[PDB]
């Protein structure tokens, strides 16, 4: 054993030892329990930096821990290669997106290999390769013929800087997710996934996820935004039906989220384009001028119609008003009004002298009918509501439902803030949409045998429009239904399509007959442990659950949920500079910020490895903070981690130098001195603590600190006697195994100096319970 700790000697040798043994190349082996640990794969939008390294080191620690515990561990890595991240970085450097992506991938592979992650590289995927994206094209066509994917014109989010439409989940505070530019509204046909068909299942199945952070589930619940409401039909008065036809001559229908206030409705509003408004305006120029002023176009305005509808629950004849705040096409185009319990209706009734019937009371408060007081749903009881008096909200809801159901005048209706997922992008670098437009047959999907629709890679966009719409050699084709002249779709799929199913592709990444093979899907099931940032809560983490249910319903998988456990690691943060983002190693001082290529404050892992070794980089990331807490970059933290590794190396070197290796102490410890019994007590207490920290608490910094304390007590114990050396051997053999998930290169090397067996076959250290009993 050499005296000096030299990471450049031992880390390549350890990595070759692990690669040769193929311990990370796993098959569907039915003898060991499976463990699927996955970190969110990166965009090839530049060099990885230490923030990514923290993400992936956390995954490796958990993978290596489960490996030593006898699991068949799949930890796969790959490249989220399509979409704006890679393309925007390529265009900034005048490089074609394809060439830029593949070169970035190869540098990112060398970075990760230098860090010694226990990755099954034989499962590597690159999402921009046709062997990958053909299968999402296949799924697209299958869902298109079912109507789960559809094309429709509509109002969309337009990003004027990235020059593409964006999904709702990609609009962050009204700004594009990559550009930061203020979003605009346009009318543009897009392709949609009917994710609202799965809104209820997406919402309810969150309750299954006992091992997700509550915050992620809460954000998804609010994004889905379910509201249980009530459809209510008001019978049109017999004297108020002139000019109307069909249902509009019979009833006026509205949707409301407060049917407990239905007994308090004092008037009703309709949109200017509602058939009741147009029928009432036919005989009166009073309303036509208001409908014209409304159809032209915020402050609330309204006019009475003289038409009346009948409240189904008490028979009150409410007057119909035309109001500029009632949007047509939004629902029924009509609403009821409860001013005493809705602030908007209170203002409308105050501005136009409309009654205010109180129907809810909160505790012991009075009702001043001319001053709005702060609409409580949770704390409230009904008054002036017939047999509804005394009922709280949820009981009044179901009671009103039963009442309306008995007369055919209404029924419960659930709505969601979630809208359908718009996936069309006016971008070159993305999965081609497998549609051909035929003048005779319409928008037709490409046959399965003709898939993939191959994206040409010989393209350098100029930044002025969709490049594919500019290439007749791409879009001119034949219709697959009739053989006439036709045009391929030239929009591509948003990059989140690829990340919504890549975790299944890892299970069988060379499978040529489908997205994922039935045998491998049945073996691996779902991801046991997922690690990635909280920024994915409303988009990827929601999209992925949706795709999983889609693929399940197509018969491709048999799980309901893609990810069992989710760890959202904290951000690595670092100082930033701008002028034009500079890097600290090389103006303005924009202050401490998340490490990101977008701010050019990333620390390259390869440079730290070249100066200090991969084990140092890994150790600092796991020791500096609990994994969910943000971690501030620090040179002294790097140096402190390196000194500990020198201490570990020096500790074993000095032990071996004074006698060499002996057999570790084991068995009954009666006869050991008290100092050595205390050391064994600390040793096995530390094994229990580390085991619990890796497994149950997932707190790796305190695991490292526990091992440091064991070494502290070791240093203060005289271990030079024969029994001392056996206990020293035991301490050091446990210590390097406990730390191997964190710093495997130095622990593998030290293990081989201590013991001739293979570390991963000696397994995880066991707790000797007899060592934990205190002496009398
Ligand atoms: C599943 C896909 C939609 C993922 C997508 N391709 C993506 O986000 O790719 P990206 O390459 O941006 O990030 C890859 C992973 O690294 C984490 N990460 C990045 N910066 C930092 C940081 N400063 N501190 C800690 N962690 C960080 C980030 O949260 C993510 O889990
Ligand atoms: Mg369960
Ligand atoms: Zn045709």
């Amino acid at each position: 054993m050499q005296e000096h700790y030299q990471p450049a000697a031992i880390e390549p040798a350890a990595q070759k030892k692990w690669d040769d043994a193929r311990i990370s190349n796993v098959s569907e082996d039915a003898s060991k329990p499976k463990y699927y640990c996955l970190s969110m794969f990166p965009y090839p939008s530049g060099k990885l930096h230490m923030g990514h390294v923290r993400n992936y080191t956390i995954g490796d620690v958990l993978s290596r821990f489960k490996l030593l515990n006898g699991f068949n561990v799949m930890q796969p890595m790959g490249w989220d290669a399509f979409g704006m991240p890679a393309e925007n970085a390529a265009m900034k450097n005048n490089v074609a997106p394809a060439a830029w992506t593949y070169d970035n991938i190869e540098y990112m592979k060398t970075q990760l290999k230098s860090l010694g992650f226990a990755v099954d590289w034989e499962r590597e995927v690159a999402t921009c390769k046709p062997e990958y994206y053909r299968w999402e094209q296949w799924l697209f066509t299958k869902l298109f013929e079912k109507g789960i994917v559809y094309r429709k014109n509509g109002t969309v989010n337009w990003d004027p800087v990235d020059q593409t439409v964006l999904a709702n989940e990609q609009v962050i505070d009204g700004r594009g997710w990559r550009s930061g530019a203020l979003i605009e509204k346009r009318e543009i046909p897009m392709y949609y996934f009917k994710i609202t068909d799965y809104a209820e299942e997406l919402l309810n199945d969150l309750d299954k996820l006992e091992h997700w952070p509550e915050q992620v589930k809460t954000m998804q619940r609010n994004w889905i935004g379910k509201s249980r409401g009530m459809t209510v039909r008001f019978a049109v008065s017999d004297d108020s039906k002139q000019g109307l036809e069909g249902d509009y001559a019979k009833f006026l229908q509205v949707y409301t989220t407060r049917p407990d206030t239905l007994m308090g409705a004092t008037y009703v509003a309709v949109a200017a384009e509602h058939p009741l408004a147009t029928a009432a305006a036919a005989d009166k120029p009073e309303l036509q001028a208001f409908i014209a002023e409304c159809k032209a176009g915020m402050e609330k305005k309204g006019v009475p119609t003289g038409r009346y509808v009948v409240n189904p629950l008490n028979g009150d004849k409410l007057e119909v008003w035309i109001a500029n705040y009632v949007l047509w096409g939004y629902g029924d185009g009509a609403v009821m009004a409860v001013p005493a319990h809705d602030e908007r209706d209170f203002e409308f009734a105050a501005k136009y002298n409309l009654p205010k019937k109180q129907v809810i009371a909160v505790g012991d408060n009075a009702f001043d009918a001319n001053r709005w007081q702060e609409g409580d749903k949770e704390n409230g009881v009904l008054v002036n509501s017939g047999d509804l008096d005394g009922l709280d909200f949820q009981t009044a809801f179901d009671a009103v439902a039963a009442k309306l159901q008995s007369q055919g005048a209404g029924e419960p209706k659930t709505q969601y803030r979630l809208r359908d997922w718009g996936i069309s992008r006016q971008r070159y670098w993305g999965c081609p949409i497998p549609i051909v437009h035929c003048e005779k047959c319409g928008n037709v999907p490409v046959p399965a045998d003709q898939l993939p629709v191959v994206l040409p890679e010989n393209v350098v966009p100029d930044g002025m429009g969709s490049p594919l719409a500019k290439m007749p050699e791409f879009y001119e084709t034949s219709c697959p239904c009739c053989g006439g002249a036709a045009k391929r779709e030239t929009d591509t799929m948003d990059t989140f399509i690829e990340s919504s199913w890549y975790f299944f592709r890892y299970m069988s990444p060379k499978f040529s007959d489908g997205m994922v093979s039935a045998e491998s899907a049945k073996y691996w099931g779902a991801v046991d442990q997922y690690i990635g940032g909280i920024e994915h809560a409303i988009a990827h983490l929601l999209y992925a659950r949706f795709f999983t249910k889609l693929m399940r319903d197509e018969g491709l998988v048999n799980v309901d949920e893609p990810f069992e456990r989710l760890l959202t690691q904290g951000m690595v943060v670092c100082e930033t500079y701008y002028r034009d983002w500079i890097n600290p190693a090389d103006v303005v001082i924009s202050g401490t910020e998340k490490m990101s290529k977008s701010k050019n404050n990333g620390v390259d892992p390869q440079e730290l490895i070249n100066a200090y070794g991969a084990d140092t980089a890994r150790l600092f990331m796991m020791f500096a903070a609990p994994p969910e807490q943000s971690l501030e970059w620090s040179d002294s933290g790097v140096e402190g981690a390196h000194r500990f590794l020198r201490r570990l190396w020096r500790t074993v070197y000095e032990y071996l130098k004074q006698g060499g290796a002996v057999k570790a102490f084991a068995g009954n410890q009666d006869g050991l001195s008290k100092e050595l019994k205390d050391l064994r007590h600390k040793l096995h207490s530390t094994t229990a603590k580390v085991s619990d920290d890796y497994g149950r608490r997932q707190q790796f910094n305190t695991a490292i600190a526990a091992v440091m304390e064991l070494l502290n007590q070791y240093d203060k114990t005289d271990t030079g006697s024969e029994q001392g050396r056996a206990v020293a051997q035991e301490v050091l053999e446990a210590a390097v195994r406990l730390l191997w998930p964190i710093v495997p290169h130095i622990c593998e090397t030290l293990w081989s100096e201590l013991n001739g067996a293979k570390l991963w076959e000696a397994g995880w250290p066991t707790v000797d319970e007899a060592a934990l009993v205190k002496s009398e």
